This record gives structure tokens, C-alpha cells and sequence, in this order.
């Protein structure tokens, strides 16, 4: 797993089309974040055998205590609340970047992204 299915739904989109904040505001309601509206979440995108895989050694390594850090970098959209309400609608600002993801895993599997 429920957690490897709770972090697909939150943190993971194959291939967007736009990146935008209008993207943000989509996404955000479709993936159940918001009510309320939360704070930042991040996206990653591309292929999900290559996030599972940062679980092993094929494209992770420890990090911190109890993390991983990805060896390669990923797409990933950041989107960041405006506004000062915690209700509907919730306005976002996105950021289209590109770096190393870091996760924890649990019997193989990504469930908590740090972020």
C-alpha cells in the first residue's frame, strides 16, 4: 504494497505534456492533494522500472541514514502553493527540473520520497 501504491499515486506521472502551472493545478487535483492544498509536492517522470531500481544497486546508493540516492538524474515538476489559503481553489506555481531523486525503500520498493 500500500505504501509503494500510496507513493506511485502522490509522486508519479510517466509522461506529461505540459509542465506548467496549470499542469500543477491539475495534477494536484486529480492525485487527491487538495483538501487541503498541499504545501510542495514533487513529480517524477520517465520510466518506473528506473525508480524501483534505485532501490538496488543498478541505480541507487545509500544516503544519510536509512535513504537512497538515485545514480542517474529524472525529470521531475516541482509544484509550489501560492496563495495564503489551505482551501480550494489551490493555485500553483511549477518548476520543470532535472536532478537526483532520494527515497526510501521497503522490501524493495520506493515509499516516501524526501523533498
Amino acid at each position: 504494497n500500500s505504501r509503494y501504491t500510496h507513493f506511485l499515486t502522490q509522486h508519479y506521472d510517466a509522461k506529461p505534456q505540459g509542465r506548467d502551472d496549470r499542469y500543477c493545478e491539475s495534477i494536484m487535483r486529480r492525485r487527491g492533494l487538495t483538501s487541503p492544498c498541499k504545501d510542495i509536492n514533487d513529480f517524477i517522470h520517465g520510466n518506473k522500472r528506473s525508480i524501483k531500481a534505485i532501490c538496488e544497486n543498478k541505480n541507487g546508493n545509500p544516503h544519510r541514514e536509512n535513504l537512497r540516492i538515485s545514480k542517474s538524474s529524472f525529470q521531475v515538476t516541482t509544484c509550489k502553493l501560492h496563495g495564503g489559503s489551505p482551501w480550494p481553489p489551490c493555485q500553483y506555481r511549477a518548476t520543470a527540473g532535472f536532478r537526483n531523486v532520494v527515497v526510501a525503500c521497503e522490501n524493495g520498493l520506493p515509499v516516501h520520497l524526501d523533498q
